């Protein structure tokens, strides 16, 4: 009962599109799920400790402020989970300054026990152009090659996921102009 | 002392005769190993509870439904492990609708405990030329960037299971016109 | 206590040379950083048994009688870091004839702890072509498609490792004529 459904993928994929899309078509059938942001849950302890102003300066802190916070956040909304179906936005690896951090280490990964962990790409040049048309949220604009290798190490460690928990690892294309397919396959997905 | 070898591999790629030839060959030189497929021990349980006909209706199932008769089929098979060495033919992960699917999850992984964990791969494009010539076994026909995808994935649950459990992981490629040659590769590990 | 840093990468592609100059400059900024080579480590143990002239020798043992001195060798390696920080120079993964086996399985990885894993690479090329230029350690002439087989496969082990620890996982390029570059990235990485 109450299933945790994990959605993941590099910046500018569009897992939050996703997400949201098929929620509000999920409901017009009475599938509830209630959304989560992991960095929303995290932005906002660091918020309370003046570590950050805004929610991109949480990767470029110290990897054990980092792992301190998530561990939190995993507690918080493992909670959330016994209310609702929650969808976890949220992501295989983080990219730090001192390298990829995983995003659900084994006791986070234990702590939220997700049933399916889905994985959003796409072709790194969509995402680089799709982070460089966004001036609100600053993303790395890194090159694509920096983007593939971060979509590369997000799926080894979304595999390791499986291979610990059991859950199911489900690769979705999010293409330029093809959302909807997107939406139509999650949503197959949670039936 | 009871060796036991994981042999894996997309389905097309070969892994069950590549087991076959080497297993006779062994058995020239005097070296029994008993050939053991994983997906036959569950296809048992389900045809005997009613959930299957056939077993391509095997991977379609409640990922519950599997998990479970999958913990049951590797039980069976670490008993068969007592009497004999075996070479098990079966998926570092299975494609199943809500996603790729660890064949050797880490329950199951430390009842059977392998030494080696055997890779048997070919481009995505002789795997799906021998899926068409196959209308005995009717099989996944999906693009060959999917095939492509489902290697990716094998080789990252396969290198995790090799950080579990400290079983080496060895890569053969299996390519038309060139079954001779892979065999010679195995039969050449198994010493 | 203290800091472990282990550095990974295939042969030929610079972690030793890497290590050294990162450790002197370091040093010029008061910052003592001791290198171990794990390799060393297992050969103080191994030639004081006898099944080795050399240290090439060992990624051609039976995986067992390695993986007997492997656990050794980690927990020396313990050790030293109660006494001062470290930077391990070792290998994601180790190809041997039987495959790749895991340069830090989960049982010497939670003795070491690391807390930051990182991956030198460059292209295969390259790296090819350095094994060629050298006659004092001789090295696997392998094709380029070997070469990145293991890159992909040591990548995979890291990510592995991150998840069961926590410890992020930096990729450095060490190019052809950058290794200066590769060595800013590093001692960047240890502040
Ligand atoms: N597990 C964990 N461990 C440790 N720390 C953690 C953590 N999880 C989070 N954190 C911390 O929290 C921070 C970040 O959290 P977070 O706030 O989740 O996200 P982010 O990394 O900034 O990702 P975004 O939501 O901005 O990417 P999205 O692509 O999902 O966005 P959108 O759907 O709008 O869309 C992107 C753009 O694309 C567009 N778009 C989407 N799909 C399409 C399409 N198909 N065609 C055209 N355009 C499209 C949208 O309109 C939009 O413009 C991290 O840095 C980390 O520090
Ligand atoms: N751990 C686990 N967890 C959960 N579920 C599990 C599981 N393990 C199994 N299952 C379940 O069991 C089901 C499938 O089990 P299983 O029957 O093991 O898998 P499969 O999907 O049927 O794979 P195949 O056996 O059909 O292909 P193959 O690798 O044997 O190729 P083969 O040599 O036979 O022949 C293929 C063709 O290719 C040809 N071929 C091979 N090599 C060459 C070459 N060099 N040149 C030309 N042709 C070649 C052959 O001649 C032949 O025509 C799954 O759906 C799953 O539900
Ligand atoms: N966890 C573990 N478990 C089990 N066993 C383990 C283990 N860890 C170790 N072992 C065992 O120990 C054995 C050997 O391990 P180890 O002793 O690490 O030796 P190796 O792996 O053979 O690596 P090398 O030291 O020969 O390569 P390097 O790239 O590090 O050399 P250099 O940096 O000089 O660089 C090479 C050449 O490239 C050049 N170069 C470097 N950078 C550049 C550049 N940027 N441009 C041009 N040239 C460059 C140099 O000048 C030089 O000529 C293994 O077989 C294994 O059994």
């Amino acid at each position: 009962k109450n299933k945790v459904v994990v959605v993941t993928g590099v910046p500018g994929v569009g897992g939050t599109t996703l997400t949201q899309k098929t929620i509000e078509k999920l409901k017009e059938e009475g599938i509830e799920y209630k959304m989560v942001n992991f960095g929303t849950v995290m932005f906002e302890v660091a918020k309370e400790e003046g570590l950050v102003e805004d929610r991109d300066q949480m990767r470029k802190l110290d990897p054990d402020t980092q792992k301190r916070i998530q561990k939190l956040a995993g507690r918080k909304i493992a909670e959330m989970a016994k209310e609702s179906n929650v969808i976890v936005d949220t992501h295989s690896t983080v990219k730090t300054p001192k390298g990829y951090l995983a995003g659900l280490p084994i006791w986070v990964l234990e702590e939220l026990n997700p049933d399916i962990i889905v994985i959003v790409e796409t072709s790194s040049d969509e995402i680089l152009m799709r982070r460089l048309g966004d001036a609100t949220r600053n993303r790395d604009i890194e090159l694509t090659s920096d983007i593939d290798e971060h979509q590369f190490m997000n799926r080894c460690a979304a595999m390791a996921y499986g291979v610990l928990t059991g859950a199911t690892v489900k690769i979705i294309k999010n293409r330029d102009g093809l959302l909807d397919k997107a939406v139509e396959e999650l949503i197959s997905v949670l039936k």
